């Protein structure tokens, strides 16, 4: 409730970045391995696949409901699909490809709508979806995440790709460790400190890096909690 | 006696019919509180929404995963898929709508594939999805459950509502508590007692039976456990 739960997510696509169709998955099976045996704190896994047109037999967009464990959430996909969520008090799951700016404009309607329906959402915690990529070398990390995406937008019809693939990244989480930690736990802030994270560590090719950037942070939260009043 | 597990699923479609627009969603939310608020045996939830053509520009059908907490699953969408799932020796989620005859011919296919990749399968809990209807007057349910499906049916293209949707209902759980129970138990045996349940109590409108069937199960199972010791 000040205590930040952590989850993991994966996109669902064919041959992300460069990785050969079989490889993308073995990596993702490893990402899950850690979860089970080499960590704790990663307590839920998600599967971003939202780039899809979800409409019934009447060209009617379905209600993006995200399920995490017993809990149920709804993707803050728009101003209408977000307003509505206020109505029933449901928490939102912030998109990954949302320039932090614009995605901030949406927890805004969600404070404004909550108001409207005179709803009391002080205990509703949003979920933030970030694409981590940690490499002591500033720049390798960014040119690596610009491959997980550049593929991803082959599918989605992107106008951005005229002037924006850098911002998404700039919005996402990358660089050395400390600047990664100090960036998110900075961003939490711009979200009135009301979010939990679903962070994709799949741009990261060097498995050993990834396994190390995972159990590090585990051993970090597991402590931060322990250390001072959590569980 | 290995400790069997239970989740809860929800179907996802609009203007159900019989249940007006925000009728369903308002019941849905009531299921949800049952879980959070008065139960302890419902570990996860799910929002089935199968009837889609998870295609893309390239027309490649997307890997139909399903996630239940920190664990990954592969929906028995077909015979290949199951086979593919056989490799990674990932569990399967048998779906509420395939006729028990196909939620079996399919399980059969898995095990063929699996012990044909050397992937040990012993300890692999699969997951059964069934709609439920409970009320002493074991004839009611079938009507209010026949309804739901009859209210959904249209899209999917079921090899039967041009005959009747009596197989599907036959496959799911209609009748009366005391009975129903004994019957799914009877269904677990058809899969070497290594299948877990995902129960969607959303056929039954009277929300009092709902909260009762539910809390009825709960206690009854957490009692069982506290007994033969497993919690
Ligand atoms: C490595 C690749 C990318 C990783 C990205 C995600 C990593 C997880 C983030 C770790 C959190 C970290 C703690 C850790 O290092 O152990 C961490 C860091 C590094 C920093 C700089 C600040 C953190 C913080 N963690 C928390 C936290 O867990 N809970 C919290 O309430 N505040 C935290 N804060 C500050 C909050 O803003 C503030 O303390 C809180 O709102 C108190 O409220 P008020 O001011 O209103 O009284
Ligand atoms: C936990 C499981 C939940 C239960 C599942 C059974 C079905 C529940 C249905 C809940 C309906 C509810 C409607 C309510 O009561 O008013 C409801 C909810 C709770 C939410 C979050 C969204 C709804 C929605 N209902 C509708 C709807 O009825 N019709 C519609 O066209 N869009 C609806 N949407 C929104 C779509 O996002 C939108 O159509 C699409 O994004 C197009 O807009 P744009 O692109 O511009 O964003
Ligand atoms: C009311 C709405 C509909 C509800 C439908 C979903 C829930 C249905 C109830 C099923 C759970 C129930 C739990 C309970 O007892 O409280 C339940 C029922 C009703 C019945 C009839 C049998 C149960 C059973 N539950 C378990 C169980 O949790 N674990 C177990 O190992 N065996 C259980 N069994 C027996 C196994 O089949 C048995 O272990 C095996 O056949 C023998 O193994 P071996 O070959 O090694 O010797
Ligand atoms: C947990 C994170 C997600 C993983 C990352 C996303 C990338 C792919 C992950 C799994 C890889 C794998 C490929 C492999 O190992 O060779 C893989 C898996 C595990 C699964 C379950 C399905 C795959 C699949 N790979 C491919 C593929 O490369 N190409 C393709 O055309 N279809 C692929 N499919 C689709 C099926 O083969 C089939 O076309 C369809 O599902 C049949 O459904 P229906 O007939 O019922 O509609």
């Amino acid at each position: 409730m000040n205590k930040w739960n952590y989850g993991v997510f994966f996109v669902n696509f064919y041959n992300k970045g460069q990785q050969e169709p079989s490889k993308t998955m073995n990596n993702a099976l490893e990402t899950l391995r850690i979860i089970d045996e080499d960590t704790s704190i990663y307590d839920v896994i998600n599967i971003d696949d939202h780039y899809l047109v979800k409409k019934d037999s009447e060209d009617k967009k379905l209600a993006p409901f995200i399920t995490l464990g017993e809990k149920l959430y709804v993707l803050a996909t728009s101003e209408n699909t977000v307003d509505i969520a206020a109505k029933y008090a449901l928490p939102l799951v912030f998109k990954w490809d949302d320039i932090n700016e614009e995605r901030l404009k949406l927890l805004s309607f969600y404070n404004a709508s909550a108001s409207k329906y005179n709803k009391n959402i002080d205990l509703v915690r949003h979920q933030l979806m970030l694409h981590v990529n940690v490499n002591e070398a500033e720049t390798v990390a960014k040119e690596e995440l610009k491959l997980y995406i550049e593929n991803y937008v082959a599918c989605t019809q992107p106008s951005n790709f005229n002037g924006s693939i850098d911002s998404i990244i700039q919005s996402n989480v990358t660089g050395s460790y400390k600047d990664c930690l100090s960036y998110v736990a900075n961003l939490a802030g711009k979200f009135d400190n009301t979010v939990d994270f679903l962070l994709c560590f799949e741009s990261m090719q060097d498995q050993n890096k990834k396994k190390s950037v995972m159990i590090d942070l585990n051993n970090q939260v597991i402590k931060f909690r322990q250390d001072n009043n959590l569980i």
